[PDB]
């Protein structure tokens, strides 16, 4: 039964590793046309097919690979066997009698048979060709070959030779082709190499790589499936020349150039200079002297890792890349999945870059003069393997293609990427010696959009001291209440006078301009009078928090140069033992009334200091920021983030040492509102706060985020009378904001973000929507006098949507840090996009959302990438702080001699919680990659001087904590699937977290194991995808989250309505079909199931609908075989106790008995001709089979429009129900009922049933329903 004899054998040899993998893929996963290439060539002209066949047979002799077949069945290592002679035939077909469309349809038909047919590498010639005659000089030509013996590059050499021969033979002319070095020579080379050394090289290359999701923030996560989509573009002719000429003067490939510019582009999307992507390489090693003319498999996809060192330029980068290209050459035979199997990274590479050496498309279509025919078109079949592919081929102006999965990426994004690539190509090559980090990558349209389009408008209005704005508010209505504390209220008049008095006494004692005045007040009326007096005297105030330690005050005193100190009397221990030999004056003091209650005429410059408050940033001692009159005008005047008025009553709950208070005081007092100052003991006390709010009729308030959440958890009454609630300081807690929103309504909650150095907040998000699918609350849009720029480290504008350092400019930017020119120069810079202005570098990370609001991404100094996931280390810290009974906790990240980082948690507690207590909590609270790897317990954390944060050197964690609990199969599933692993790897005692390749696994077994689940004791799953899923847990994850029937698998349509219907599948077995029916079901939400092939499929639906709808009247559906399924379903419902309102059968009847299996599954698929097509036979085979071999629910049948004679083994449902068996006649025969215009007539009727409409309700039943739906809230 062997198809060949020993005589036929000319030679034999072993397979390249790549080949070897392709072969096994084939054996185990045939039909999936992974390695089938198919090139269609549109040929216009005269074609001697006979001569072309003969010419193909010459090529057949010329190249061993075409006479090669493979042996694998019973043999330790597979073998390639070259045969002496194989005769090639071109299937010739005439379609001249058909229409254009008909010809096209037939050819598309041949192609699809061809794609599923594949090759049998045991026997077939691994290439075939069909030629279709469309008209007299019009042909379409379909070549097909298996990748196991050729790559695209080779293919062209073959076609070139085919045509020299072709042209020679048809003119009866001699010819000569050069000697061809056999593919066997590459195998010999390959056999001289050390596979483990090559593996080592890659492992070292990728050592310490922290992984990458390219364009992570732009990716859509919605349902799977590839939606192929394409964007063709090219630079200018000039741009292409300078590009091309630069690659040469630097002596590198066009390919390497392209990858250099790409690296810089993704550099700006990944927040990183350690970068990776796939590249296709020639696989043709220098050391085989004529390697460049051999024909067979060489090309390979391999990873490129690029490290953009500080200051690296383009030419530096080119050098870098060309250099490692060489180093890699001897190792390109290693299959990518072996490169990954030892790597650390699942998502190692994400996307790939191709510069097709010389495309089959562009190269082949040249001079019909010699060939006698024109190849008008060429078209290769491309298998969408990555979600984004950059591909380029040379030309006068270079042809670039971004080929992508639009289920993942928006065309809008691929469009921006295009223009950023084009800008990249220009700027990089124009400026090939500048640090790459310095190059600009945004076009003018985008640059304008980002700077101008995303920021507020330019405003005229400008500038006037606070004293002036205050005079405005006072003159408005002197009798209006201005200030209140503990009952005692003051009018704008009274407050003004008490402040003029204080402004004069100050001015007398030599405060004036250029000095700082130290406030030392507990919250009181005086506090506020102090502030005004200081401003009115032309000075700057320094709030001193009475609760601070003596020595932190003494620092602030000296540093600020505070010439004077202004106090209280309940603070009469301003003596205490501070000390302070400066002048100190009380506004307790009754001697104040001696001076005038008119103000002085204190000429003030807006840009002069208004105040100083210190913050902790400069790890060590705290730093004073200088805030300005004009600064403060920016926050409160000419701003359209809502408007405050004479009619508002503010409550200040913010300590006057923090610039939240500057909002409290200035937003009220400069809009003529009432300011209520909460007493010290009310600040963090939600009951007092709620009462003060209630008794004072407060309508506006700023709370820290912690207080806001605190209040929100305590009660609702406090918020019910508020018209506006600002909060900020930490990341908004969405659950809490969602709670506030529902009580308060939209336009009320405002989330505010800002460093001190930007004066309180630079952006604000007024909450209106709160989408159920909401990760983090935006920090919104800049306030009217501020600007925001998302920049890289070198002040380059990031792509719209990329993460970068949030920088601020506009009126709010402070005059910098007291006595510290070094720090000011570091954080504060000249605004590159606006002469005259200053830019503050916040240290925070952010991106613009598509809506122009801003999403906060954490601190630069608090980031860690794990498994391609940017992790914010403060988000895990806060989860530890909240865990009942915790006290302190910090999290460091470190890597060893590699770059391969991990996260250690540290906790002080006592002896309350054991080590794993904390781990159990985070397990489900936080995602897996954010869970710390150790949990060292301390009495306390080290500090270093003024250190809320700690002396980083905590102890290197104890390694017992690396040893964790072995967890063997949890269920009967994993046991049997751990059985095959055990069998395959030949190793006992495997836990569900053990690595397959770490256990001795490799290429074949990874497949061979995924095969044993694929039938032979199993149930089928992706083969080359245990490299994907190396842990049994990860594969239980793949097949429970994305396996069969669950949250994703059984189709849903019409989501944001309500009224559920529960469909059942037709004979073919898939709910995807009623998708086309869902449209004509406008109000009803659909559950389109699949067919479950198991005998106890009964209980699976019993579990499914119980989840999807727990109680009430149930409505089932069934078309075709889905009927007797849906009946054998409601019986169980009401057997297990669940009321079914009604069922709607559609042209299918009762099983009153029983009556070939595959041929009629094929014959009925022949009246119905991978994701939807792969498992289509073996499921339809079983459901069609299941078919051939009472309930309380009302049944409604919609019958065919065609007449019908009933079998004895079929019958009406009349008997099969106790209730109303109503029924109607539809339009269309059994097939066409649920497709086309016939479906749309059958729809209206399906209402009539579901409609019913009359459905007479009782008054008690109606009222109750109403009050029921209401209480829901
Ligand atoms: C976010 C900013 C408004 C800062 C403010 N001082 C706060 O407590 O949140």
């Amino acid at each position: 039964m062997s198809q060949f004899s020993k005589d036929q054998v000319q030679d034999m040899y072993y397979l390249s590793p790549m080949q070897e993998g392709m072969l096994f893929h084939a054996i185990l996963n045939p039909g999936q046309s992974f390695y089938l290439e198919q090139i269609t060539m549109k040929v216009k002209g005269s074609l001697n097919i006979k001569c072309l066949e003969e010419s193909m047979n010459v090529i057949m002799d010329r190249y061993d690979v075409f006479r090669t077949v493979f042996i694998h069945e019973k043999v330790k290592r597979p073998v390639q066997v070259v045969l002496k002679k194989r005769q090639f035939h071109i299937e010739e077909i005439d379609l001249t009698h058909l229409t254009g469309s008909e010809q096209t349809a037939k050819i598309n038909e041949y192609k699809e048979q061809d794609k599923i047919r594949g090759f049998d590498l045991t026997r077939d010639i691994p290439m075939r060709a069909a030629i279709f005659k469309k008209a007299e000089e019009s042909f379409e030509w379909v070549w097909s070959y298996h990748h196991i013996i050729l790559d695209g590059w080779c293919f062209g050499i073959v076609v070139q030779d085919l045509f020299k021969v072709y042209n020679a033979l048809r003119e009866q002319k001699p010819y000569s082709l050069p000697p061809v070095k056999p593919y066997k020579d590459y195998i010999k080379w390959l056999e001289k190499q050390d596979k483990q050394a090559s593996l080592r090289y890659w492992r070292e290359y990728l050592e310490g790589f922290e992984g990458q999701t390219t364009f992570a923030e732009q990716r859509k996560k919605q349902k799977d499936g590839y939606e192929p989509k394409e964007l063709l573009f090219s630079p200018s002719e000039a741009e292409t020349k300078a590009f091309t000429e630069l690659a040469k003067s630097q002596h590198t490939t066009l390919s390497t150039a392209l990858q250099a510019v790409w690296s810089v582009l993704i550099s700006r999307y990944q927040q990183s200079g350690d970068l990776a992507f796939g590249t296709v390489v020639s696989g043709r090693p220098a050391e085989i002297k004529g390697v460049e003319h051999m024909v067979g498999l060489f090309i390979n996809v391999v990873p490129r890792r690029v490290k953009l060192s500080e200051g690296i330029t383009f030419n530096g980068l080119l050098k870098r890349l060309q250099e490692q290209s060489l180093q890699s050459e001897p190792h390109q035979y290693v299959p990518l999945y072996d490169i990954q199997s030892q790597a650390d990274q699942p998502k190692l590479i994400d996307h790939i870059i191709v510069f097709e050496n010389y495309p089959l498309q562009d190269a082949k279509n040249e001079e019909s003069s010699e060939n006698g025919f024109d190849m008008v078109d060429v078209h290769v079949f491309e298998k969408s393997n990555y979600d984004l592919n950059l591909m380029a081929s040379p030309g006068d102006e270079m042809l670039i293609k971004l080929a992508y999965n639009e289920n993942v990426f928006d065309e809008a994004f691929i469009l921006r990427l295009k223009s950023q690539l084009l800008t990249a190509i220009q700027q990089l090559i124009q400026n090939p010696d500048q640090p790459v980090s310095t190059i600009n990558l945004v076009d003018d349209r985008e640059r304008e959009f980002l700077l101008t389009g995303l920021n507020p408008p330019a405003q005229a209005h400008e500038t006037k001291p606070l004293t002036y704005w205050f005079k405005e508010a006072v003159n408005a209505n002197p009798d209006a209440p201005a200030l209140t504390y503990s009952g005692q209220t003051l009018s704008y008049r009274e407050l003004d006078e008490e402040a003029n008095r204080i402004a004069r006494r100050l001015q007398k004692h030599g405060a004036g301009k250029g000095s700082v005045v130290a406030l030392y007040t507990k919250r009181s009326l005086e506090l506020v009078i102090g502030i005004l007096g200081v401003l009115k005297a032309g000075a700057a105030y320094l709030p001193v928090d009475p609760k601070l330690p003596e020595d932190r005050i003494s620092y602030m005193l000296a540093d600020s140069a505070a010439a004077c100190l202004l106090t209280h009397q309940e603070m009469k221990e301003q003596a205490a033992e501070l000390p302070y030999t400066g002048t100190t004056l009380f506004i307790d003091d009754q001697t104040r009334f001696e001076e005038q209650a008119s103000d002085p005429a204190t000429a003030i410059d807006p840009n002069d200091p208004a105040y100083i408050m210190y913050t902790s940033g400069t790890t060590g001692k705290p730093k004073g920021n200088i805030t300005t009159h004009a600064n403060i005008q920016g926050l409160v005047k000419h701003v359209d983030y809502m408007a405050f008025s004479d009619q508002d009553t503010f409550l200040s709950v913010s300590n006057y040492a923090f610039d939240a208070f500057t909002f409290d005081f200035y937003a009220s007092m400069l809009n003529a509102a009432r300011l209520i100052i909460a007493d010290e003991h009310t600040l963090l006390d939600t009951e007092r706060l709620t009462d003060l709010i209630l008794q004072e009729n407060v309508n506006v308030m700023f709370a820290t985020t912690a207080l806001f959440n605190l209040l929100t958890d305590a009660g609702e009454d406090w918020m019910k009378g508020l018209r506006c609630i600002l909060f900020g300081g930490e990341r908004a807690s969405v659950p809490h904001v969602r709670k506030a929103l529902r009580i308060m309504g939209p336009g009320k909650l405002i989330n505010c973000y800002g460093p001190t150095e930007g004066t309180v907040f630079a952006t604000a998000h007024v909450v209106h929507d709160l989408p159920d699918s909401i990760s983090s609350l935006p920090i919104g849009k800049p306030i009217s006098n501020a600007s925001v720029y998302i920049l890289n480290e070198q002040s380059q504008l990031q792509p719209f949507g990329a993460v970068g350092e949030l920088c601020i400019s506009g009126m709010g930017v402070s005059k910098g840090y007291v006595n510290r020119a070094d720090l000011t120069k570091e954080k504060f810079i000249e605004n590159p996009f606006k002469p005259g202005e200053t830019l503050y570098r916040t240290g925070d990370l952010a991106r613009w959302l598509p809506d122009g609001t801003i999403e906060y991404a954490g601190r630069i100094d608090d980031q860690v990438k794990i498994r391609g996931h940017r992790i914010e280390l403060e988000e895990i810290e806060k989860q530890l702080q909240e865990y009942p009974g915790v006290k302190d906790a910090v999290v460091v990240a470190d890597r060893h001699e590699s770059g391969d980082a991990s996260i250690n948690a540290y906790l002080v507690n006592r002896t309350q919680l054991s080590a794993e207590d904390v781990k159990a909590h985070l397990k489900k609270q936080l995602p897996a990659y954010m869970v710390p790897q150790t949990f060292t317990f301390l009495d306390e954390l080290p500090l270093t001087t003024n250190g809320k944060v700690n002396k980083r050197l905590l102890p290197k964690p104890d390694q017992d904590q690396l040893a964790e609990e072995w967890i063997g199969p949890r269920n009967e599933m994993e046991e049997t699937i751990a059985q095959i692993w055990s069998e395959v790897l030949g190793r006992k005692q495997i836990g569900i977290h053990d690595d397959f390749f770490a256990l001795g696994g490799h290429a074949l077994k990874a497949m061979t194991a995924a095969s044993r689940i694929k039938k032979e004791l199993g149930i089928d799953l992706p083969v080359k995808l245990l490299f994907e899923a190396p842990t049994i847990a990860g594969i239980s994850a793949y097949l429970k989250n994305g396996g069969s029937d669950g949250l994703q698998d059984v189709t849903i349509m019409n989501q944001d309505q309500e009224q559920i219907i529960f469909a059942f599948p037709p004979v073919l077995g898939y709910g995807l079909m009623y998708q086309n029916l869902s449209s004509r079901l406008p109000s009803y939400k659909l559950c389109a199931f699949d067919f479950i092939e198991e005998e106890d499929r009964l209980d699976r639906y019993a579990d499914l609908i119980q989840k999807l709808q727990p109680e009430g009247p149930l409505t089932l559906f069934g078309y075709s075989a889905g009927c007797s399924l849906a009946f054998e379903a409601a019986k169980k419902l009401e057997e297990q106790g669940r009321i079914v309102q009604r069922i709607i059968m559609v042209d299918s009847y009762k099983k009153q008995g029983v009556s070939t299996v595959e041929s009629d599954v094929e014959a009925l698929m022949n009246v119905n001709r991978e994701a939807v097509k792969h498992g289509l036979k073996q499921k339809t085979h079983a459901f069609y089979s299941y078919y051939v071999n009472q309930v309380k629910a009302d049944i409604d049948l919609l019958t065919s429009g065609a007449d019908f004679d009933i079998p004895e083994w079929l019958a009406s449902w009349e008997e099969a129900t106790t209730g109303v068996y109503r029924m109607k006649r539809g339009f269309g025969t059994h097939a066409e009922m649920l497709q086309g215009e016939t479906l749309d007539r059958n729809a209206e009727i399906l209402l009539e049933f579901l409609n019913t409409q009359t459905v007479t309700v009782s008054k008690g039943e109606f009222e109750a329903y109403v009050e029921q739906k209401l209480i829901s809230e």
